[PDB]
């Protein structure tokens, strides 16, 4: 079956309208995808916005005891026909890592997942898991107690496991607002995706946003 729904495998992001400039053949003023900037000279295009910064907080932190007993099987059937406290798993990239001011790491009450290869336990002090590639990931949660896998970021990682059919799910936030971005969001075949969650359109600041959940088909 699908790796992806057997171990729920989610994933999580905020775009924002791409600023533009007065160089390069990189503009793309009439780009089909409005929001797809992700990122920018290695943070945030936008500042810290509270909003979603509660909302991805509330998400990805959320876990559900009971509904886990069902995924405990699940899981644990494929395991074997294979073979024939609880909280999520984020993941993300060295450089998302990096972005992320130390005192906020790792991510409290999530089992915090580092995708790299250059880097090891001697320079991580954090408790966190440090993963070769996706496949090892996948290989992580096989054996890993957790409600559900979330990929937080960056770009590539999303790309790559995208590219194989590893997300189940899309939780895309939109943040109404351009800024200058060098980074962003990956495209991919969006055809085997439905949009299944539109949230109302929210306010902070100034400045409008609202949070989508696409599934896949
Ligand atoms: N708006 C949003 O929701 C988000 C924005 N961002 C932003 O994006 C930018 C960072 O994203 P991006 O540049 O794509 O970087 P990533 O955070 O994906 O980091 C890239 C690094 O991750 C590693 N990596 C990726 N895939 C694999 C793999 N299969 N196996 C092993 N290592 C892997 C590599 O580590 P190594 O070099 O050690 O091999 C790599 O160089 C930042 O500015 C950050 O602020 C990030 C997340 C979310
Ligand atoms: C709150 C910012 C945020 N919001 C959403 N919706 N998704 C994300 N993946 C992140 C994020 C960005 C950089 C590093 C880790 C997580």
């Amino acid at each position: 079956e699908n790796l992806s729904d057997v171990f729920d495998i989610y994933a999580i992001c905020a775009c924002c309208k791409v600023a533009p400039t007065s160089a390069g053949t990189k503009n793309e003023p009439f780009s089909p995808r409005t929001f797809r900037g992700l990122g920018n000279k290695g943070t945030l295009p936008w500042k810290c916005n509270s909003v979603d910064m509660k909302y991805f907080s509330s998400v990805t932190t959320y876990v559900d005891e009971s509904k886990y007993e069902k995924l405990k099987w699940k899981r644990e059937r494929y395991l074997r026909m294979e073979a024939s406290k609880l909280q999520n798993v984020v993941v993300m990239g060295r450089s998302s890592w990096e972005s992320i001011p130390k005192q906020y790491k790792p991510l409290p009450n999530r089992i915090n997942v580092v995708l790299s290869k250059t880097l090891t336990k001697e320079d991580v002090k954090e408790k966190v898991f440090i993963i070769d590639s996706i496949d090892d990931l996948l290989l992580l949660l096989k054996k890993l107690k957790y409600y559900k896998c979330f990929i937080i970021g960056g770009a590539q990682v999303y790309r790559e496991c995208l590219s194989r059919n590893l997300i189940k799910q899309i939780y895309f936030t939109r943040i109404n607002g351009a800024y200058p971005c060098d980074v962003f969001f990956p495209e991919f075949d969006e055809s085997e995706f439905r949009v299944t969650s539109v949230s109302e359109v929210y306010n902070s600041k100034g400045t409008t946003l609202d949070f989508l959940v696409y599934s896949k088909v």
